[PDB]
């Protein structure tokens, strides 16, 4: 089912104003929402306003939406409200450096998609649900969770006075849902591998063209992935801390696989922490680097995200060689 924010919750956010000093920081790729928990909702409003305009959605309908989107996230270590807003910010940063490539309808859809992309997450992966045949795996055969995430989004839209997209033409309403659906589905990392490879080939052969709708969906696809993984693009100490959350969640799933007579993969096994560095190294070379490498080629203003990822790759190599500092 679906939860609704209180009258007290959405009204408090409307009064919200972003401290002056933050306006300058929020624009940067490396900005870290972490030290500002109370502000997160109003941080998103700010990004929506700056990107899509103040007269984009009715403020009340938007604020009701956001605080209900907050409440429908779970107290899991990683795939939580904190993550949703961190992905939204990275998208906002990309959009601001690439504003005129994307239409007004796309930007609003992509920002909403990022905030909604992990809705009602349980801390269990696609592997888990399909290995053990959860009812979600039978209803959604591929990209299982990502389909539930979008289904959750639509359910929140259908709440009393929550529909932010109502003041669009019925044709544009169809379009923005499809943009959102295609964005949320693209966060399934299984799909990423094929997407990047294809996008790379289209760029090298020069056939890439943003006026071709199928190309746009793919670039949007890579952008979604870039935002999903942006923890690997923050400053090393922030990157290190977030990893602890990702693994805290991985390990609790491993704790379930054991009882049902399965040795879970090394990455999810809490008695196998020693492999974590080399696992990150592998994940950067196989997924992260190539994702930010390709995105930069397509959108050169996004280059700082790749610089920061190369930076964190280097720090994981340092941890492997035993050169690790304290960092808490
Ligand atoms: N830093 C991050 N690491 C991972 C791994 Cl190892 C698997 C899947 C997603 C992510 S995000
Ligand atoms: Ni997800
Ligand atoms: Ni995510």
């Amino acid at each position: 089912g679906t939860s609704i924010c209180t009258s007290e919750e959405w009204q408090g956010l409307m009064q919200f104003t972003l401290p002056v000093r933050l306006c300058k920081e929020i624009e940067l790729f490396h900005f870290d929402i972490g030290p500002f928990e109370n502000m997160w909702p109003g941080i998103f409003v700010y990004m929506v306003h700056r990107s899509c305009g103040t007269s984009c959605f009715e403020l009340e309908k938007l604020c009701r939406f956001i605080m209900s989107v907050k409440k429908n996230y779970r107290r899991v270590p990683y795939h939580n409200w904190k993550h949703a807003v961190t992905v939204a910010h990275c998208m906002y940063a990309i959009l601001q450096n690439n504003h005129t490539l994307f239409t007004d309808l796309e930007r609003k859809g992509l920002l909403i998609a990022c905030l909604c992309h992990d809705l009602d997450h349980r801390g269990f992966s696609n592997s888990y649900l399909q290995k053990f045949d959860h009812p979600l795996a039978a209803l959604y055969s591929t990209s299982t969770m990502e389909q539930h995430h979008f289904s959750q989004t639509v359910s929140i839209l259908q709440l009393e006075g929550h529909n932010i997209f109502s003041t669009l033409s019925s044709s544009e309403y169809e379009q923005v849902l499809e943009i959102i659906r295609k964005a949320i589905i693209a966060t399934d990392l299984a799909l990423y591998f094929g997407n990047r490879k294809q996008l790379e080939e289209m760029y090298q052969t020069g056939s890439l063209n943003l006026n071709n709708q199928s190309h746009r969906d793919r670039v949007i696809g890579l952008m979604m992935t870039a935002c999903d993984l942006c923890s690997v693009t923050k400053l090393w100490p922030v990157t290190k801390l977030t990893a602890n959350d990702i693994y805290a969640e991985f390990w609790a799933e491993g704790d379930e696989m054991k009882k049902l007579g399965i040795q879970p993969i090394p990455m999810m096994d809490r008695d196998k922490k020693d492999e974590v560095p080399q696992g990150q190294l592998g994940f950067y070379n196989a997924v992260a680097i190539p994702c930010y490498t390709t995105l930069t080629q397509i959108l050169p203003p996004t280059e700082p995200l790749l610089k920061a990822c190369r930076d964190n790759l280097s720090q994981w190599e340092k941890v492997i060689r035993g050169e690790e500092t304290a960092t808490w």
